[PDB]
């Protein structure tokens, strides 16, 4: 699959807004994911002990990792499809080390869309959301393909 330049622009336009507060956006997204799909929290030995949203919100480690996740994903989106090099180490660690099934990647993609929709309605209309979805789908497809090669495919 290939996104058009116009679709990439819609993605990068709203992502520019995200970069105005990466830490805050990362917190929102991770907490949305952990509440909507609590099982995902089990993958984090560091965050497993977090019982409530208030605890998640007060966690400095959770916030720091949100910045790390969004910065990594941001670097991928800005590649506009030419993200092979950025995908290699990401797929290896998530397949071999953490063992993250594709299903969970669909879950966070879901969390990303939800948060952008709430915080940036003016820059996330139906067209922008469609473009963001295509970008995240392309990401999941390439990650999945890489998973297979590494002998995983979750
Ligand atoms: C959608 C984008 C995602 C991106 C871009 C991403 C990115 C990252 C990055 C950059 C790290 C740092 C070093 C490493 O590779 O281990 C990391 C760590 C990790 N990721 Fe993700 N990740 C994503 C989704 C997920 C999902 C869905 C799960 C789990 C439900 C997950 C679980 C983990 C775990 C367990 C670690 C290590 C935590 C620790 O430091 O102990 N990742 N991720």
């Amino acid at each position: 699959m290939v996104l058009s330049e116009g679709e990439w622009q819609l993605v990068l336009h709203v992502w520019a807004k995200v970069e105005a507060d990466v830490a805050g956006h990362g917190q929102d997204i991770l907490i949305r994911l952990f509440k909507s799909h609590p099982e995902t929290l089990e993958k984090f030995d560091r965050f497993k002990h977090l019982k409530t949203e208030a605890e998640m919100k007060a966690s400095e480690d959770l916030k720091k990792h949100g910045v790390t996740v969004l910065t990594a994903l941001g670097a991928i989106l800005k590649k506009k499809g030419h993200h092979e090099a950025e995908l290699k180490p990401l797929a290896q660690s998530h397949a071999t080390k953490h063992k993250i099934p594709i299903k969970y990647l669909e879950f966070i993609s879901e969390a990303i869309i939800h948060v952008l929709h709430s915080r940036h309605p003016g820059n996330f209309g139906a067209d922008a959301q469609g473009a963001m979805n295509k970008a995240l789908e392309l990401f999941r497809k390439d990650i999945a393909a890489k998973y297979k090669e590494l002998g995983y495919q979750g």
